């Protein structure tokens, strides 16, 4: 009747370690019912590696725990897929990237983040560049005992804020909080087990000697970041000096030389110079720049933000039946921020189109079969099922 | 007889302590004997706060040394100027900013960094920001007693910016301690890092794509012409990565690779760039690459010449209705926005070929060109006589 339709897919990025280990899933119907196929992503097939990789009882695919010694590349560090196939035609899924990674002892630097008094600071969690992926902050802690536990910013009234990018925003800095230590403990998101901070950051609180510059932590005049669309974004002015100054944001208009200020909502909100998205959308992308003035003088920085969308596409139609010699037209209708490239694939096998319109002009009984639209971007891919027909 | 220009031109930034102190003087030309004025930039004239502001004979500008309660911004941090006067009208004098530091008894933290053995990794002594602006890393120390150095024996290396660079990271290096002596540039008092920087050696076991200190994908730089100029590269990958250093082309997704020779030199992932020119300014990028994976970061550099001009011709004599014009002949980078001004008087044009074919009676007097950027500037001056 019909061919295979891809139902439960797994997910762009499958991580675990040697101590859990994985199983993966995929899922297709049709008449008659596929049978399902692992693969890499070059299309050959994959054998058992006893003790590494084995498939299983029904159409699973297992990588059981092992030895860090039994540890193998090519087996874990991959990139994998999933083969649907019947008498039409046969379909591949999104790029299955499997990396494995063996329990590894990490250690967190809280550093110590010097001040003047009056000003906001941030300090932050160093965090090893390895782990930095799998690990997290779980909340900070002090020396007397009190716990600041990570929100998304309801309410971003109060003396601390543990803000969703991982750092402790203090606000306007004084001696009572000098003689307090910070500690921030962490959490793998693999092993799910928490380690408090080695070293215990303080803060130094310089006192207003001078009045001078607005100063920056670092050189830079501009920098990046990326954030998903549901999540609460978090961009920094970590400006500091004396006379304590005031911060202001602005965003870029497209292409052009005109800037135009942040408008500030229950959603948009600001503390010190920290601003935050938070509930975020694709069109909050855009170049910023923060600006910070005063008495003695101003400085600015730029901040590049990209906000990513989950990759969805659906092909329309779904199945259509035409007759030798008639066009027979597929496009495919894409979501998610940003797209990169759009290819199309016959049976498994590849043509050679960037467009989302893929167009046969004259049907040929050798056209019969099932056809794809792949959507990618660096970081995601996703699979859109479609078949063919004739009569 | 004849009208003023300056041929003493005090430098744009001025530095020093409360217990050393300071002073400027300033010259032009012309004559009768020119009146030297000392203004803050906006043109209200300045007068004495004795003991910190007062005008020395000459019309010279000195600022003796104080003590740290008796500061005040107005004096201390602030921009002055300079300005002569004949009946040939004003000149200004170019853009002076002035700070003076009282003793912040800096200090100094020497990060640990975590790294996996057979990456080269960069260890960065931590200057407060504020002070920053002064103190630099003159040298480096271990608890061997190894002493380090400048480098504006191939495997240990310290950067023109004062970093300490390690390739081929061996258990060797990881099982020492190591700490900083940085030097301050307005007083010379010097100071060893107050925290001992631990290099913390992980056993590469799964392999690991590439990834950098930071999730930024950009950085911005800058130096001037003449200086010695690093651009980092932090990179983490097992198998340990290959760094290839590439540039754009202006506004254009084309690109090319980089001409390593002996001025363009590098090492490891870092890319460093010697007694540079103008002419290196641009967009570059840094693509890491192992057999996982691994991506890209860019980095932005400028290279920033000295402002400098003069107005042709310095002097000329005209008609009355005749024409008169004048160019600023520029250069120094980058060049922001020039701008012209009349005794001093603001009169706005963005050209550097002003001209003018229709002569008033109140246009004789001097005439100046200012160009300007950020942080810097550069003055010179010509005069239209009516006869
Ligand atoms: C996945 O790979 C891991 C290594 O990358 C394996 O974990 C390691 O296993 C060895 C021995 O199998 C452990 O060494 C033993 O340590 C115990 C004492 O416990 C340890 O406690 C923690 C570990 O969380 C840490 O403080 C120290 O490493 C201690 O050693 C001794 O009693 C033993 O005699 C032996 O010396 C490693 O400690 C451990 N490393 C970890 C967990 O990071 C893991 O077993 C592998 N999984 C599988 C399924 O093979
Ligand atoms: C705050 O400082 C910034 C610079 O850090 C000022 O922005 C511009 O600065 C350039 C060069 O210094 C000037 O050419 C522009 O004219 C400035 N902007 C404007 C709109 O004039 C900014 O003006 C400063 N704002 C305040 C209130 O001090
Ligand atoms: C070097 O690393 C890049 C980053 O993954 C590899 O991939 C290319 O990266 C460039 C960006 O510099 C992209 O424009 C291309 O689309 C990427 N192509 C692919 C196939 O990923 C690149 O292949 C690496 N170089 C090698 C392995 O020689
Ligand atoms: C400069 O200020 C510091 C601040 O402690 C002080 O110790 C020093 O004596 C001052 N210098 C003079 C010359 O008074
Ligand atoms: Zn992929
Ligand atoms: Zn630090
Ligand atoms: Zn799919
Ligand atoms: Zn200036
Ligand atoms: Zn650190
Ligand atoms: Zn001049």
């Amino acid at each position: 009747q019909k061919g295979p339709v891809f139902l439960k897919e797994p997910t762009n990025r499958i991580d675990f370690s040697n101590s859990t280990g994985a199983e993966i899933e995929c899922k297709a119907s049709g008449n008659p019912m596929p049978e399902i196929i692992w693969i890499r992503s070059d299309g050959t097939a994959v054998g058992d590696v006893p003790g590494l990789r084995q498939i299983s009882s029904d159409g699973k695919l297992v990588f059981p725990p092992f030895r860090a010694e039994d540890y193998r590349q090519e087996v874990h560090a991959q990139v994998y897929a999933c083969l649907a196939r019947n008498q039409f035609g046969s379909i591949i899924s999104r790029d299955v990237h499997v990396r494995a990674v063996v329990i590894q002892s990490y250690e967190s630097e809280a550093d110590n983040e010097y001040v003047i008094r009056g000003n906001s600071v941030v300090m932050k969690c160093e965090i090893p560049s390895y782990v930095a992926d799998f690990v997290f902050v779980d909340l900070w802690l002090d020396s007397e005992g009190r716990n600041y536990y990570p929100n998304n910013a309801a309410e971003t009234d109060g003396k601390y804020l543990v803000l969703p990018s991982g750092e402790l925003h203090i606000r306007e800095v004084g001696p009572e909080d000098g003689y307090k230590s910070y500690q921030c403990r962490t959490k793998h998101r693999l092993t799910g087990e928490t380690r408090l901070s080695a070293t215990k950051g303080r803060l130094v609180i310089t006192e207003p000697v001078g009045s001078k510059a607005p100063t920056f932590a670092t050189a830079s005049k501009i920098s990046s970041l990326l954030g998903s669309s549901s999540s609460d974004i978090v961009l920094l002015c970590q400006a500091q000096a004396f006379p304590v100054p005031y911060t202001r944001w602005y965003k870029f208009i497209e292409g052009t030389t005109r800037k135009q200020a942040v408008v500030l909502n229950d959603r948009v909100k600001q503390v010190s110079g920290t601003l935050i998205i938070k509930d975020a959308v694709v069109e909050d992308s855009g170049k910023y720049l923060c600006v910070v003035n005063n008495s003695v003088g101003g400085e600015s920085v730029e901040t590049v933000l990209t906000v990513t969308a989950p990759l969805s596409a659906k092909i329309d139609p779904p199945t259509q039946t035409v007759d030798f010699g008639r066009p027979a037209v597929f496009t495919c209708q894409y979501t998610g921020n940003p797209i990169k490239t759009v290819s199309w694939m016959k049976d498994g096998k590849a043509i050679g189109h960037s467009e989302p319109v893929l167009r046969i002009e004259s049907v040929k009984k050798e056209d019969k079969g099932m056809y794809q639209c792949f959507v990618r971007n660096d970081q995601e891919s996703a699979e859109a099922s479609a078949e063919l027909k004739l009569g």
